[PDB]
């Protein structure tokens, strides 16, 4: 059967382990809005101060799904018993279906607010899977499937920038009014996701999309020594030394010592040197990476428009607060209540340091490149870490390695598109009218991760992922963290013990 | 054909007898409502007094059918046809379908209240069946399955209890504040339904599950005599006696009279010592079994904080009304109107005694526990006792024989759980919103129950349930005990010889 | 490992003639006889321990 | 046989749904003084077989 | 076994390697945190509770059974015997004819 | 769900640092202190009974 | 008969993290590899040949 | 890195969770070949350097 | 081959997880 009256799919959830995958289910319940006026506008965001800044963001009707978090696939009961069993994981394939569609009419008096549903109304769904249009997704941000089931996630409006806007500004004319600031406006690209042919959908219908996946392992191990201490200490080495006169103190030649062996191995690249920079509310800051076709602008006032580089110092020692991740945390606060520091993960192949030997004793290089031999693993993803981000589209690039944690793919799995048709309604001239509905369904995001089980010659017990370590509580106490409160409150996890990173734990020989 | 406007199931009901089996059908009306606002929150149960205590009672949106009573299954003339004809009976499976739904909005402006369906709502549907949640039926509960047919059955919102409150506490911090106190609250076990695969429906479609039984029959017959006497009182016997100085009264050797045998047999195991305890308004009494991790708490006040063992001295003679089961009925009164005291049903291997003799006369021993040769027969189930009881995961335990009649049994019946869809509705930020619906349909639970006829050589005429027990009236008058009264009341039956218990009829030779 | 069940509390009885003794199992539905009166009519359980 | 690693959580005895009312009244003695009455075990603090 | 131990002298202490010789060596066996080991049985009079000491094999008890460490023994010799009991052994190990 | 940490370890090898299941700078093996050292079972996962 | 003897602290850890239940099915002892030697002892030097 | 050495010095915290965690290989965990006059063995490799 | 001079068995070691 079919139409009306029958559910399309049912719910699905819970995940599954197994030696070499985890197939995790997850179903939730979406909700859609008109979103504008079915009309894509452009809007210069309005900027807190205002100093100066804006982004040019034309807004499109369109909404869209964006599953790209740890948290949303998996339990902390499954983040648990995968990073704790398993030395390493990867996606296979993504499976998403969007079913059991209710699209209501919303009917406002001022006071009833009734609804009512239209059957023959229909939704929009277009997945991108090209990577034709701009990206929706991006690592971090809020529009991810929610933590919990039964949980209605409410999609966010698809937007995307345009040519940066302090390129062009004019603004002035005869000001100038420079040309070459035309030129940039004059290509603006500017995407319908209306050109695209995509499905139309009435309740009785359901879609399925699924992908494909040729990520890169994320390694749940950790390294309990530097790679230069691989050496045996009680054999001698041969290397000499030398030194300078420096002094007075004669130079002498003279072995090095058994312990404290050369190492051909080097630091992971990361530059300390910067700094944040004043009022926030823009950028903030350091190393805003930015375009400057000359002159623009150049000018130049004020000085670094453009975009900022936020964790410098990937495997480096932090030094300063400013060089870590915070969360926060679902969006209030709003601060510092909500936010969380992450922590050291206690590798060994991370946080390390250069120093620089002068003449008399040591001084810490803030910026290292890359250099041969560096080799820093990566940071240790929480469960609350992206998994992807999108890589450009560029001749060259370099190792990438994002310093988030969140792997880099060419081709992540396609955003997901949805708005409701819309409906018109008869009018005088002008009056963009249409009609008020919302669509309300279930999209079951069914991914399967390729993993793999650790094997360790140690005698000695490994560290793992206790719950012992999560904390009270929720207001007023008790509910320990992956809980709810006496009012539906999830009290979130406090710190970084709580959502429980890989390479914390098992480890490896190098 | 298939849809709305084709109803997916009819009606079934009534049962059948055959020599081996009774195949009782029973199709109800049930109503489900949101159930919360679909969200979890937890609950300390408010206290009456509150001189102390609480439950931490995680709540869901879920709510549940329970099948269990045999009140439900068979209708008083089933009952006594059962009782009155076979010797012993065990379901063998049972099968339940949910069918004919009907989900309609609930409009509400103050005073209509009107009432209109909507198509392309939805219920949640899951059986667990693997009893992987917490368990939600419980014996003696209502939420059970109503009596009557024709009468619309509610259906009661899914809640468990996480770890024992009493335990922690905490509270005090500094006070304290004991460590061993937080260790259990940081694994508090949280179950979500939503992780697991369940059905959504929607109106046209229906559902099935059935099950699997493999319980131990439960026994409809006699003993008219205790193990005891099973000697021949005409022949003589060897076994002498002595007996000890005591006196005076020299002791002298001697045979055993024909009449008064030894027996090897023994009285089944009970407690008879403990006594109820004060205020009422909980627990309340007595044989409170509760764990007590150290010291925790210990403290200790107040004392006896854990479960009580309500029955105590199954197989005893109950020597006072406190040990004694008492139903009530249907939920009012609230006493002492509506309970009943469940009277002796004149075996013979119940009730009992043991009497320890010192130098002079006899005196009632209070605890006696499992020994070998105790042979105590069972409790003897009426018409409104529950069917089975949920019997714990643990590696040991001993015979179960539950005091309360109730089959224990691995895997129960799964419980079926059963919410409604959330619709979700736009909105201003937070404002959970959703929209006011209500499920609508008819549960048929088809059970086969194993069943197997008596045969007797007794010459004499055997008891039976008369129905000339029955006893007036409906308020004003007449109206007997299994009727409806000029109102539409059932007149539920009064005393113990109404419900027609088991175990009092036929007879067994032992 | 631990010591079989067996109960060595109780005594015997008096007269003999009946029942005598210890440890007389009974039954007593309620109340049958309670009375009660004389003590200990039933069942006697003869080698307890 | 088998040796389990699991733990319980809760004992036995709270397997109930507190939420649903149960049956099972109480009664009491005299006691006191303090009069005995009759009256239903509470939703919480059910009974444990 | 599963019951509150109360006191010092009801639990296990292992030592350890043999010296000590005490009390450096030994080892107290904490609690295992189910709830379905330790409990207690309280018998109420008319006013409030006490504890029953000794409680015996009675239907519907359900204990679990002791929380074997990593120093347990696996097994214990089951001695022959016409009739025995549930066995469960406190000390945790397996009782098995034939080890 | 709780797990066996391997933080749950206790110094001292005499002089000190030697974490439990290891090696003391004389060969001694610095037995676990405790009972959060060695690991019981029963402790962890759970079970719902 | 012990788990220690059997198991490392990194299988145990393993064994009572990652599994609910264990039995063991078979066990299988190898004696080999043997050296009888004689004590020869003049008070002193104690030789082994 | 640890130190401790210093007790409320300190007497870091981190400084314990790095030994809490110290790998130690005993290379008779593994399974290897035992000898006497008579045996020989042989082994080989390949490179992809 | 047999006798003294020849190893009769390797040593063993090691847990295997499945």
């Amino acid at each position: 059967g079919s139409g009306v009256g029958i559910s399309t799919g049912g719910w699905v959830g819970g995940s599954h382990f197994s030696d070499k995958y985890v197939v995790t289910k997850n179903t939730r319940q979406f909700i859609t809005t008109i979103q504008n006026g079915h009309l894509y506008k452009t809007e210069a965001i309005e900027t807190t101060n205002q100093s100066g800044k804006s982004q040019r963001c034309v807004t499109t009707p369109w909404t869209y799904f964006n599953f790209n978090q740890y948290s949303c696939h998996f339990s902390p009961q499954d983040w648990q018993r995968l990073t704790n069993e398993y030395k390493r994981f990867r996606p296979k394939a993504m499976q998403v279906k969007i079913y059991n569609l209710q699209i209501k009419q919303i009917l406002s008096n001022g006071a009833d607010t009734t609804y009512n549903n239209d059957l023959t109304a229909g939704v929009h769904i277009f997945c991108d899977g090209e990577h034709a249009y701009p990206n929706a997704s991006h690592p971090w941000d809020e529009d991810v499937m929610p933590d919990l089931p039964y949980k209605t996630w409410k999609l966010f409006q698809y937007g995307y920038i345009p040519i940066e806007n302090e390129l062009a500004d004019l603004d002035g004319n005869a000001a100038g009014g420079n040309a070459t600031e035309k030129a940039l406006l004059y290509q603006m690209p500017f995407f319908l996701l209306e050109n695209s042919d995509h499905q139309v959908l009435r309740t009785g219908e359901s879609t399925e999309f699924t992908f494909n996946f040729d990520c890169e392992w994320v390694n749940n191990e950790r390294a309990y020594i530097p790679p230069g201490l691989m050496f045996n200490p009680k054999v001698p080495t041969r290397r000499v030394q030398y030194i300078r006169q420096n002094g007075s103190t004669a130079a002498s030649t003279g072995r090095i010592q058994p312990y404290s062996k050369p190492t051909s191995w080097m630091t992971g690249p990361g530059l300390l040197s910067a700094q944040r920079v004043g009022p926030q509310s823009s950028d903030t800051a350091p190393f805003m990476v930015c375009t400057n076709p000359e002159g623009t602008h150049i000018n130049t006032g004020a000085a670094g428009f453009g975009s900022g580089f936020d964790p410098p110092s990937g495997c480096l020692a932090p030094t300063n607060l400013e060089y870590k991740l915070q969360w926060y945390q679902t969006p209030e606060g709003t601060g510092n209540n909500g936010n969380i520091i992450a922590n050291p993960s206690l590798s060994m192949l991370r946080d390390q340091l250069l120093y620089k030997g002068n003449q008399t004793t040591y001084n810490l290089v803030g910026d290292i490149w890359m250099f041969p031999n560096q080799v820093w693993d990566r940071f240790p993803i929480t469960r609350e870490n992206p998994i992807w981000c999108k890589k450009p589209r560029a001749d060259k690039h370099t190792i990438m390695d994002p310093f988030d944690g969140s792997i880099a793919m060419d081709h992540p799995p396609g955003t997901i598109f949805i708005k409701m048709a819309k409906i018109p309604v008869p009018t005088a001239s002008n009056a963009d009218s249409y009609l008020n509905i919302y669509c309300t369904g279930q999209v079951s995001c069914e991914i399967v991760w390729e993993v793999e089980r650790y094997a360790t010659k140690n005698w000695r017990p490994e560290r793992r992922h206790t719950a012992l370590g999560m904390s009270l509580g929720g207001e007023s106490n008790y509910t320990p963290t992956y809980h709810v409160d006496p009012t539906g409150a999830y009290i979130q996890p406090t710190s970084y013990d709580q959502c429980m990173p890989v390479k914390t734990n098992i480890n490896k020989v190098l």
